[PDB]
């Protein structure tokens, strides 16, 4: 039946994967089966509107020219250029804090927190005139070792119950200088968690896992790691809004968002009425279009395949947009050509249909734009593996 | 008569623009009316050497982050992405000094100094094991305002007679940050003035004269008095060294470089001996060719405008150099054309000679190589300043 079947679509996915906990989905299948269509569609619109609504809050604090402010740059996609971004060299020294939202997810937004030292109040105001307690998380970051200052408030922070997480810069500029001159013959990172802990174990006792990495390099070392960590400890409903913000740096990262966004489809298909009608018949309307066109740019900015993204590979070799277009299958998907959209999505659909079927019991199908969706994302996905190669390569 | 001449093409320069002191210029006047060649020419060639094995020693001191790497990289005119430059973010953090040597002027070396704070030894110990007494002058670099470690290690300088010099870096941002949204209606660059003195004045006595200025734009504000300042209190005959290898940001400090070279051309001419051959005469030859091919990139490295700096207004508006080289007359000089360089030499001087005579008194004259060194250096100075104008549009 359909309760059975709305149920298992989340089964597919990973226990870290999942976009709603395992405590709604039984409270929508609970509602299914009471044939109450009204609750059901309430209830996973509700389920929607929290993670939709869901905002996150992080707070980086850290000692002068570590990397922090570049990490907000990193974290977000965006160049330590642009005016929006945080000023990646210079140092604010406002002793006031400063919100930094996602460029595509607003609900996520970033504090670069001035450090402890240098502040002109007393720890025990330092903390309240933060208000630190409207954030999720901390990020502790240092360009060296941990000082004293850094540890004194991670301690404040555990004793809270909060979550807070390390992170050692510029571990390239290390490796790079002690490497320099020298014969072939990774001993460099392993030098400098020891002394991250060496200062940690001296007062502090229980050091914590620290990560080390390279806001120059956000795909190699502990950078991967330290985003599945961070998800992990955040409560379910809000890993879909911090996922999808975070930078594509790997295929799994990559697929990972897809999954994430497929449940969200398979969610938003559900909430809409189901029907008894077979996609890809007739014509589509231009409502429906335009939604399309909201989506599929969403999606596209997403996994940074978006026009906007699309003039950071022209730098890298040099190279026109067009150019770059013609490998991915994104920006060719809204181009006025002789092959009408209406022809074009009705032929999307059958391809997809034929080799994933319904995706639901016979006679039950989801709302033509949904399917949709699923290619959208599909070929966003493989666009976005078949541009990061090409990334890689270079720098 | 000839010492007449010899001390007065001295006195038509600034009395700050000398490049040899009244010391030196009289004795050597003294020895030429002695009618002794051999002692003349070798005071003469002593003098030259004095300069040219002039050794200059600038230790830079400061805290972590405020552009003191960026500050070497600056006045060597090196770019923050060389390899040969100081590393411009990131820090080294060695307790162990690094020394920078010019490009152009390898007597010319900058030590980026560790901040006091996070040295691990006694002051009593940190200035010893740093042998500061090597330097002949010191750069102290603060990103905000100086604290009492910058300034103690200002009072321990001025106590052994030593001088020294306060910038402050960043002050672009602080403009920036300052005045974002608001109106139209320069009081950030007195705020800061104030801001400096006003920590200094509480412990220490006497405020020296601070410069604010910024690595990203060495054209304005008070980055140009500071090279001023820095030239006048070296001694004259290290001036000469230092002055070639500043950042060419202005008419006058381009003449400036000139003014010091034709100097040093008169210097070199006078070292030879003097003939009562006119130039301009039948042919060059080889080995006077290879001196002027030395000479001329040496001229050209000075100003800027080398080929390899040509490299960089190429990306100022995407432009070959071929296009840059148009412009200016210095590359075209030893370039394989139609209109011989013998004869393309011999047309040089003859233009040269007409216009401002031949700088000596009657039936005397330098060697032909000297008239073409005064003729390129002027070439030069010119391309610079033509130079300089596309490069002030942009950025
Ligand atoms: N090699 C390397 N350099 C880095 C890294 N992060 C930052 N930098 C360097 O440090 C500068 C960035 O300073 P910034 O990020 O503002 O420091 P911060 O950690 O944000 N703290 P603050 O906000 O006090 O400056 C840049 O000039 C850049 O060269 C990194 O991961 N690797
Ligand atoms: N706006 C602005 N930013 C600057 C200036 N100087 C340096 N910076 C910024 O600060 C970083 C340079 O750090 P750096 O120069 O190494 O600091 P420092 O003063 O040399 N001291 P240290 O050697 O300890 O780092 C760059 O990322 C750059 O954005 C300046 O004059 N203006
Ligand atoms: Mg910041
Ligand atoms: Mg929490
Ligand atoms: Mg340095
Ligand atoms: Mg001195």
């Amino acid at each position: 039946d359909l309760p059975s079947s709305f149920t298992g679509y989340f089964k597919k996915f990973n226990t870290g994967e999942e976009i709603i906990s395992q405590e709604i989905l039984n409270l929508i299948e609970l509602r299914m089966r009471k044939g109450n269509i009204q609750l059901t569609n309430s209830a996973i619109s509700d389920a929607l509107k929290e993670i939709d609504s869901s905002v996150l809050n992080v707070a980086v604090t850290g000692e002068t020219g570590s990397g922090k402010s570049s990490f907000i740059n990193t974290l977000r996609g965006i160049g330590n250029e642009e005016e929006g971004a945080a000023k990646t060299g210079v140092v604010e020294v406002t002793m006031e804090r400063h919100p930094y939202k996602h460029p595509n997810i607003p609900n996520v937004v970033f504090w670069d927190l001035p450090g402890i030292g240098s502040t002109n109040f007393p720890p025990n105001t330092y903390l309240e005139k933060m208000k630190f307690y409207e954030y999720d998380f901390f990020i502790i970051i240092s360009a060296t070792r941990f000082k004293k200052n850094d540890i004194d408030i991670a301690k404040a922070i555990s004793m809270m119950k909060e979550e807070f997480y390390f992170v050692r810069t510029k571990v390239d500029s290390d490796i790079t200088n002690e490497a320099d001159g020298k014969p072939q013959t990774e001993k460099v990172l392993q030098d400098i968690r020891l002394n991250c802990v060496n200062t940690f174990r001296e007062n502090g006792i229980a050091e914590p896992p620290i990560f080390l990495l390279s806001n120059k390099n956000v795909c190699h070392y502990d950078f991967p790691v330290l985003m599945d960590e961070l998800i992990s400890d955040l409560p379910i409903y809000k890993r879909h809004n911090f996922m999808v913000s975070l930078p594509n740096i790997t295929d799994s990262v990559i697929e990972k968002k897809r999954q994430f966004l497929k449940q969200r489809i398979w969610l938003e298909g559900f909430a809409a009425d189901l029907v008894n009608i077979i996609p890809s018949l007739t014509f589509l309307l231009d409502s429906d279009l335009e939604t399309l066109k909201k989506s599929m740019k969403f999606y596209r900015t997403v996994f940074g395949v978006d026009e906007t993204s699309l003039q950071r590979l022209a730098r890298d070799w040099e190279i026109e947009v067009d150019q770059v277009e013609a490998m991915i299958k994104s920006p060719a998907v809204f181009k006025p050509t002789d092959e009408t959209i209406q022809e074009r999505l009705s032929r999307y659909i059958q391809e997809f249909c034929l080799a994933n079927g319904y995706l639901l019991p016979k006679n039950s199908f989801l709302k033509e734009i949904f399917y949709l969706k699923y290619y959208f994302l599909d070929m966003v996905t493989e666009d976005a593996k078949t541009l990061l190669k090409e990334i890689c390569l270079r720098n």
